């Protein structure tokens, strides 16, 4: 902690972190034991910088204790952090001061313009007086030289006409510039507030770039909230309104990122910012592969080359990229070649006017435009701590919101192609429209910031402002009309929202199946193939034309195909577990059903309700374990009168020792309103677990039958139809994995399958 503080304080000396008005809080979140008792604002900032680094150690411990994969936290992360803090602070301070410079110039030109028309109106009145004097004098003299006098008066009349027209046009310009003058005044007042939060805002932003890349959406948010909370206890000022993506990137850059096929997702946008503001070279983790495409789209103009650590030309490609300064993308970083160790550590030797990098035993001149990106498609790969210290982790993990958007768009494309196309055109139109407005406000600001003397003196400046204002109003008119048409798109898309929620829940259930068996590995493409099958290769939609009925078919068939394809690659003992979860996902989709969260809370865990010796009595007709299950189940309001109901039922003994008690579970639960068939099954499920745990699987199958139908699990009972799956469902690039338990071997099935198809193998 002492080393971190000294590095932070020494490295932030160039920083302008002096706030004489800073108030020391009564409870100071001190992490450096020798931090001075009345800390200064700079002392608090460096103390907060130390705290952020130590939070990642706590963060890694929490994921490690839960079995999650963690990457080493090294001092190079801290050096990365403070480096970004210095750069962002200077960048944000420079941008704000530069912006405040234009606003002050723009405001003063408008104020001068208001003065100019005031004297020009005074001049207009003066010129009118001159006309009255000249006309009266000419008339009196008339009542050859007088012809010149009236010609002089007529010439002044043209001058007055030019003056009065200039007054009206400049007044209309001033009225047209009233909104811009008001907007610039408001921001100029807020200059002090923004200056007062840059120190805190950049600290949070820099920490996010240096540490948050490897973690998923939930863990990134937890880290930012922990840092934000600490700044509050330290009285460090930071704004809580602007999102981190908006504060670390402009709209122009985000527009180009979309053109480079970057997914429209906040975490993906955060990754793009990391891929732009990195200090250590980025290591990209993208199982889906859009990040690899995005990097290649972003760097075509700079001639980026894709290569791999396993390719034979990697050393030549690396040498060429270093020598010519071209971007290089290297894949398969799980096979990392330690030849990059000097490159990643930036171990350059500058002697004799030459910048040299030692690659193996050969010295190479390093061009300053060189950049290297490392990528892997395996999210589960472990890197050694030495590699973790040399790279910036940028993890592309699927978020629930992004998958919901992807699935909502895909069903819209399949089901409402006219609506989906209209949505796509509007987003392109609105993207261009917002782009144009930004240029319009920038150009209009530049015109007032580059004009000398007065605006009225040069009629060209006046015309340009009117044209920029005229185009600004029309585009603003075009934005309003695109807003209402999106409302037509949004209200159509609301019908397909529950399906997209089901899609994300199903995939994230599939993604969690690796926790119960190492074999249950499922990519996002596997689920997208399932989703595509339900939307485009569904025999139940052949003649259906009603959109609502098609949606019900799609929703039903999505659950069925998801179970069919996943369970063929699961052990049969785990089939009920996956079907149980799909039923719970489908139950959440039913608006008319209750949550049953308490009943499922009791169905799981359950044993955590500790019972004392006096808490559990001796119910005649039940064993000790059965009696305890009664007492624990008694905690629900529905089963509060559980012991009495069993005692009042002498026939309960017969049902307790029946072969199939799950099919005749007595109505032994109390309730106010009549329960639902799904609700009755859940009550029977709790009763069976309490009294006949050997029939819990049988009751679970009935629960799945109640939610998903009687034939939902029937495919697993049939022999595998390898012919249909290989011919239609399996892509040629996708290997077919024949996984068998000991004593079983699927080689013969493939050999027979080739014979049936009369194909060679």
């Amino acid at each position: 902690t002492e080393a971190l503080y000294q590095v932070g304080k020494e490295f932030t000396s160039k920083m302008d972190l002096e706030k004489p008005n800073y108030i020391v809080p009564d409870y100071m979140p001190v992490v450096y034991d020798k931090l001075p008792q009345p800390p200064s604002h700079r002392e608090a900032i460096v103390n907060s910088c130390v705290f952020v680094h130590q939070t990642l150690h706590q963060a890694n411990a929490r994921l490690a204790k839960r079995g999650g994969r963690t990457m080493a936290i090294t001092p190079r992360h801290y050096l990365d952090f403070i480096n970004h803090y210095a750069n962002l602070f200077h960048e944000k301070r420079s941008e704000l001061e530069e912006q405040q410079m234009h606003l002050n110039v723009g405001l003063r030109k408008i104020k001068e313009t208001v003065d100019q028309v005031e004297e020009l109106r005074r001049d207009l009145r003066i010129k009118s007086q001159e006309l009255e004097v000249k006309n009266a004098a000419a008339n009196d003299k008339l009542k050859e030289e007088y012809a010149v006098l009236i010609s002089e008066a007529q010439a002044i009349k043209a001058d007055l006409a030019a003056v009065e027209a200039k007054v009206n046009r400049s007044t209309a310009l001033l009225k047209s510039l009233s909104a811009e003058r008001e907007r610039w005044e408001k921001t100029s007042e807020t200059f002090k507030n923004q200056m007062s939060t840059i120190a805190g805002d950049c600290l949070l932003s820099a920490a996010f770039i240096a540490y948050a890349g490897y973690f998923d959406q939930q863990m990134r948010q937890n880290l930012f909230t922990t840092w934000s909370h600490h700044l509050q206890q330290a009285n460090i000022q930071f704004r809580t309104d602007i999102a981190r993506t908006e504060y670390l990137s402009n709209a122009d850059e985000r527009l180009r990122w979309q053109a480079s096929s970057l997914p429209a997702d906040d975490l993906c946008t955060e990754n793009a910012i990391m891929l732009k503001r990195f200090n250590r070279y980025p290591l990209i983790i993208d199982p889906s592969g859009q990040a690899t495409e995005f990097i290649m789209n972003e760097y075509k103009d700079r001639k980026i080359t894709r290569t791999s650590f396993l390719d034979d030309a990697f050393r030549k490609n690396l040498e060429s990229a270093l020598r010519f300064g071209n971007p290089l993308l290297v894949q398969d970083v799980e096979s990392y070649d330690p030849v990059l160790n000097p490159v990643l550590n930036r171990e350059v030797r500058r002697t004799g006017g030459r910048v040299l990098i030692t690659l193996g035993d050969q010295d190479i001149d390093l061009s300053p435009s060189f950049v290297i990106f490392l990528s892997t498609r395996d999210p589960t790969v472990e890197f050694p701590p030495d590699l973790c210290s040399r790279v910036t982790f940028v993890n592309f993990t699927v978020t629930r919101s992004s998958l919901q958007s992807q699935c909502l768009n895909e069903v819209l494309k399949a089901e409402r192609p006219d609506v989906d196309e209209k949505r796509s055109d509007l987003l392109k139109l609105q993207g261009e429209f917002q782009l144009r407005l930004r240029q319009l406000e920038k150009s209009l600001l530049q015109a007032l910031n580059e004009v000398k003397g007065r605006i009225l003196d040069d009629d060209t400046i006046i015309t340009t402002l009117e044209n920029l204002k005229r185009e600004a109003a029309e585009v603003t008119r075009k934005v309003e009309e695109t807003d209402i048409v999106m409302q037509e798109v949004e209200t159509v898309s609301q019908q397909y929202l529950p399906l997209s929620t089901a899609c994300s829940s199903i995939y994230f259930t599939m993604e969690s199946l690796k926790q119960i068996h190492f074999l249950y590995q499922y990519s996002l493409q596997f689920f997208l193939d399932i989703y595509h099958n339900v939307l485009y290769e569904n025999p139940n939609l052949k003649g259906v034309t009603d959109h609502t009925q098609r949606l019900s078919i799609i929703t039903k068939d999505l659950f069925q195909v998801a179970f069919n394809r996943v369970a063929r690659g699961m052990l049969h003992q785990d089939h009920i577990t996956f079907a149980m979860l799909l039923a719970r996902i489908k139950l959440k989709g039913t608006v008319g059903e209750p949550t049953y969260d308490a009943e499922f809370q009791h169905f799981l865990r359950g044993n955590e309700i500790v019972l004392s010796a006096g808490s559990t009595p001796r119910i005649q007709g039940l064993t000790v374990e059965q009696a305890e299950a009664v007492v624990r189940l008694s905690c629900l309001p529905a089963f509060k009168d559980l012991i009495a109901k069993v005692q009042a039922d002498e026939q309960f003994g017969i049902w307790l020792d029946s072969s199939s008690p799950e099919q005749t579970v007595p109505y032994l639960w109390s309730e106010e309103t009549p329960a639902t068939p799904i609700g009755q099954a859940i009550h029977r499920l709790l009763l069976i677990q309490a009294f006949r745990p050997d029939r819990l699987l049988a009751m679970a199958h009935m629960f799945v039958s109640t939610n998903l139908g009687e034939s939902f699990m029937s495919i697993m009972e049939q022999p595998l139809d390898l012919t249909h799956i290989v011919g239609t469902e399996v892509k040629p690039n996708t290997p077919v994995l024949m996984c068998s338990v000991p004593g079983y071997d699927a080689s013969g099935h493939v050999e027979d399958l080739a014979a049936e198809q009369n194909t060679q193998i």
